[PDB]
């Protein structure tokens, strides 16, 4: 036979997932907060979204699943770590 080749260095960046990103602003979640519906949003977004769209009853609605979640009961999604067992 007869053939040859050389070295090649070509990598790719992280594939911006269109699932984790904020379903509202579609940008890096800044100090987001998880919700009952395992849905987190920009500390601000979540706040505004609620104000703009709220239920006369008192609670609001998720801009993704539209589920009634108790405001304030939001956990910080900043310490997103697991391997730290
Ligand atoms: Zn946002
Ligand atoms: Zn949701």
């Amino acid at each position: 036979g007869s053939s040859g080749s050389s070295g090649m260095a070509s990598s790719v960046l992280e594939m911006i997932k269109e699932e984790v990103t904020c379903p509202i602003c579609l940008e890096l979640l800044k100090e987001p907060v998880s919700a009952d519906c395992n849905h987190s949003f920009c500390r601000a977004c979540i706040t505004l979204n609620y104000e703009s769209n709220r239920n006369t009853d008192g609670k609001g609605n998720c801009p993704v699943c539209r589920v009634p979640y108790p405001f304030g009961n939001l956990k910080p999604n900043l310490h997103v770590a697991n391997i730290v067992e």
